[PDB]
């Protein structure tokens, strides 16, 4: 059971989107994982956008979330800690460098290339699809990579 745990600043739209999104895929591709996502700025009172969830039940997808702080003990117990943007990563390790070597970029860590999620803060439901677009991308490929 590898346990994997997606990052971003608040935890309402990439990360959650990721987590519910690769939960999925990776049922779907026979991956025992368990997922979960983190802010490192998040509020414990939050939910996910309703733009993030809308985009995801389009796809049949529900993104039923409580946003999480990032803490030590998710840390700890991840395996791998993929962040939505590099300035994601470098806060991380900032804060929780004991672990720097559970952290990347989603991107770099499925692409090999720097790059970081598009963002689709202050977008339509239209610019959220685009995101859930490109993570169901990299996520798919997430997947079959973690299987080897």
């Amino acid at each position: 059971s590898m346990d994997i745990i997606f990052v971003c600043t608040g935890n309402t739209s990439r990360s959650p989107m990721a987590e519910a999104l690769f939960k999925s895929i990776a049922e779907r591709e026979g991956l025992n994982v368990n997922v979960r996502s983190a802010g490192v700025f998040a509020s414990p009172n939050g939910k996910a956008t309703p733009h993030a969830v809308e985009a995801l039940f389009e796809k049949h997808i529900a993104l039923n979330h409580v946003s999480s702080p990032l803490t030590e003990e998710l840390m700890e117990s991840a395996d791998l800690v993929l962040a939505m943007t590099h300035q994601h990563k470098q806060i991380i390790a900032s804060q929780f460098g004991r672990y720097r070597d559970k952290v990347f970029t989603l991107k770099e860590y499925v692409t090999g290339s720097h790059g970081d999620v598009l963002d689709p803060f202050g977008g339509s439901i239209d610019i959220y699809k685009q995101t859930r677009d490109e993570l169901e991308e990299l996520l798919r490929q997430l997947a079959k990579q973690l299987k080897k």
